[PDB]
């Protein structure tokens, strides 16, 4: 697309911000607020429409895990509710295959989901698919070659370095090589033929390390680390470069946005969000209006 959208997040409470960053000129635009505040959500784009999935409204008047699917139209700058998932999913992971949205894992209270469901925009309907072999919240999700990957997270007792892959035509999950680092709440995306896992929380400290999985070789290799440690970060890809937005570094809710150029293997600070926050949903699509 053209703009990097960030939706929701957490700072003192769950947020409703929707803001769009333009890597071409460095400008931020504040757009229509989410109907419901929510942190720990995921963002994605299908057919030029932005989607906000799952999360949790941490608020003074209580805390409510979200099963909501909400759709934003850049042309109209308006949100509309879509069909809700079968179960609330806080700290969700999302991926898109063949125009379908896969919702992966997440928590509902003290329940840690292994279940997975798929949304078909043409029918505005969710359907459960095979569950993961492992319960995962704070799970990273990415799509490569029409295969879905769930990486890391937290199963209710242990934080995970494990990862698994979903084969749609077989409706089957299979474990892949584990990461070299335990990561919960990492930013997971795809660039070229590799699944990147950036940052996260390994049980003791927030991470700045970044490793990538090559599907051909089935191995994980560390690349350059990020300038700032961070968990609960937003991540996306824009014109062959990785962007990581916000997160929590153990001391502050970051406004820092870093950019990874895989050819030079370097991270640089490219902008700051209008305010620090963690647990945002991120996606890339067209320019509003
Ligand atoms: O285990 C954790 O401490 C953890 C950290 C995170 F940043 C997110 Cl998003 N989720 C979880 Cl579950």
């Amino acid at each position: 697309g053209r703009l990097i959208y960030t939706a929701g997040g957490y700072f003192r409470q769950s947020l409703s911000y929707l803001e769009a960053y333009n890597p071409s000129n460095g400008s931020w635009l504040r757009l229509a607020d989410l109907q419901v505040p929510r942190s720990g959500l995921a963002g994605c784009v299908v057919g030029g429409l932005l989607y906000a999935v799952g999360g949790r409204n941490n608020s003074p008047d209580g805390n409510t895990d979200s099963s909501a699917l909400d759709c934003y139209n850049p042309m109209t700058n308006q949100w509309s509710p879509c069909a809700s998932m079968s179960v609330p999913r806080n700290r969700i992971g999302v991926g898109v295959i063949d125009g379908h949205i896969y919702a992966v894992g997440g928590s509902h209270g003290c329940i840690h989901h292994s279940s997975v469901e798929r949304y078909e925009p043409e029918r505005d309907e969710w359907h459960l698919v095979a569950p993961m072999l492992t319960r995962r919240i704070g799970v990273g999700v990415a799509v490569l070659n029409r295969l879905l990957y769930a990486v890391g997270g937290f199963d209710g007792t242990n934080r995970l370095n494990s990862a698994e892959c979903y084969y749609p035509e077989r409706n089957e999950w299979r474990m892949i090589t584990p990461m070299n680092t335990i990561r919960s709440g990492a930013g997971v995306c795809v660039l070229h033929n590799c699944i990147y896992a950036a940052g996260g929380y390994d049980g003791q400290d927030q991470l700045n390390s970044v490793e990538r999985y090559d599907v051909e070789t089935e191995t994980w290799t560390f690349v350059a680390p990020m300038r700032h440690h961070r968990s609960a970060l937003g991540i996306t890809v824009h014109q062959g470069k990785i962007y990581v937005l916000g997160g929590y570094d153990g001391h502050t809710f970051l406004d820092s946005v870093e950019c990874y150029d895989p050819d030079s293997d370097t991270w640089s600070e490219v902008t700051r969000m209008t305010s620090g926050r963690s647990g945002v949903g991120v996606a890339v699509t067209m320019e509003p209006c």
